[PDB]
């Protein structure tokens, strides 16, 4: 285990074919998880599983620019479960991030922040026991 909140540096930002893998276990009674791919203070890609938003589960994705959240993209397919180990894989592609959880495709999120080579940190927060966070080029 690693202790959250956790910052993974992404030196020189991200690039297509970079596969970022986050392993952990959802806590009991979890309420929220967040991945924040950041360009300085801007959040190029916020990936935010919510376990209880109006008594249902949803994945909220967004971008934050100049400290203002933009338009949300929401996905009801929700592959996480309280108490269970997960693998989130974020595959950087030329026009989008592609997210697969537990080896099943979940969603794609088109790049709003264009300067991929400046998206130099991944923040990991929320109701998890973090196991590892790493990346490789496929
Ligand atoms: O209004 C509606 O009405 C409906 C009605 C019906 C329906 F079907 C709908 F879909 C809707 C949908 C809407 C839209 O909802 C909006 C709107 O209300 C808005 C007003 O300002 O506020 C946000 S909340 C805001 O969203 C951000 C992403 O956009 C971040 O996630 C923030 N955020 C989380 C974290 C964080 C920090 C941590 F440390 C963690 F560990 C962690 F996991 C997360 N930090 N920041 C979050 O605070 C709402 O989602």
């Amino acid at each position: 285990p690693l202790i959250v909140p956790y910052n993974l540096p992404l030196p020189g930002g991200v690039v297509p074919r970079m596969l970022i893998t986050i392993l952990g276990t959802v806590k009991p009674n979890a309420n929220r998880i967040a991945l924040d791919f950041q360009r300085g203070n801007d959040v190029a890609f916020h990936f935010n599983p919510r376990f209880n938003e109006n008594n249902r589960r949803v994945i909220v994705c967004n971008t934050k620019l100049d400290n203002n959240w933009g338009r949300e993209e929401r996905q009801s397919v929700f592959p996480f479960e309280s108490g269970k180990p997960f693998k989130i894989q974020v595959l950087v592609e030329p026009d989008h991030f592609k997210v697969a959880v537990n080896d099943a495709h979940l969603l794609q999120y088109n790049h709003r922040v264009k300067k991929l080579n400046e998206i130099s940190k991944l923040g990991i927060s929320g109701d998890i026991d973090l196991t590892s966070a790493s990346y490789t080029m496929i």
